[PDB]
């Protein structure tokens, strides 16, 4: 019958390890090397004659 | 008499030409490569027993 294999694993590497710092929602804005704010935005105007 | 001396000068490069970029108020938040939010504060917290 087939069974689920499990591989023999090796101790956990710490450069693997990246999750550490985006796990919570805050954390999603601390990794952006930017925040969207609303002076950043240039509306584009159309003017007729 | 002393009098105001004024030396001849060369026509403006435009390499010179910086101020164009930092004229207006906006200007000097386009100009900031990180702009200041609430999400990036963390207030310290001093908890007695």
């Amino acid at each position: 019958m087939h069974t689920a294999e499990f591989l023999e694993t090796e101790p956990t590497e710490i450069s693997s390890v990246l999750a550490g710092g985006y796990n919570h929602p805050l954390l999603r804005q601390w990794q952006s090397e930017r925040q969207l704010t609303k002076n950043m935005l240039i509306f584009p105007l159309f003017i007729s004659d």
